[PDB]
């Protein structure tokens, strides 16, 4: 199973709009998961899906489980400061363990 | 439920023993995990243990499920240069949701 999401950086304004990409690799039907990072800690849980078309969103953040594009891009309308941290696009399913992607690291500038 | 482990980094020469601590406290009986964050990717999978007095393996660590003490120390006999990455400890109650430590840089030498 796999993660891939958009790599690097994405440098965004306050009240800009946030859209992160992840595409995946499963067999079965996984759920589908988005942890966030902020800086000097652990990825901590964002939100869940477990069903296709099913969008999770917690914080003004969101995704749709879409399993034609096996894709589960993050998304909010408007994006502050204090988001700026590390995402990482998750899936359980397989064997009971954690599949993360390499993260994106989102900076917002005032 | 929370996780707690040796704060920052920890910098050793090939071949020593390492511990790196960990500390839950969660309700109910926890599955206890270590990922393992190389550098340029995400966290990854280690291994896990649900049981008290439980030991998980891989790569040559190991760490004891210590139900009395709450801890999950991750060992390693004889830390190797390609060990360098950032180690976390992750709890999970009622299965989905993982709750992680803040994370710990481990910095061999040659």
């Amino acid at each position: 199973d796999s993660v891939t999401q958009t790599e690097g950086q994405v440098a965004l304004s306050e009240e800009d709009f946030l859209t992160i990409h992840c595409n995946y690799s499963a067999s079965g039907y996984p759920a589908l998961f988005w942890y966030v990072q902020y800086p000097g800690e652990g990825p901590q849980f964002l939100f869940r899906a477990s069903r296709d078309k099913e969008k999770g969103s917690s914080r003004g953040f969101e995704a749709t489980y879409n399993k034609e594009a096996t894709s589960f891009h993050l998304q909010k309308a408007s994006v502050q400061e204090s988001d700026s941290a590390v995402y990482y696009c998750a899936l359980s399913g397989g064997n009971n363990k954690l599949t993360f992607g390499a993260g994106t690291k989102l900076t917002i500038k005032p």
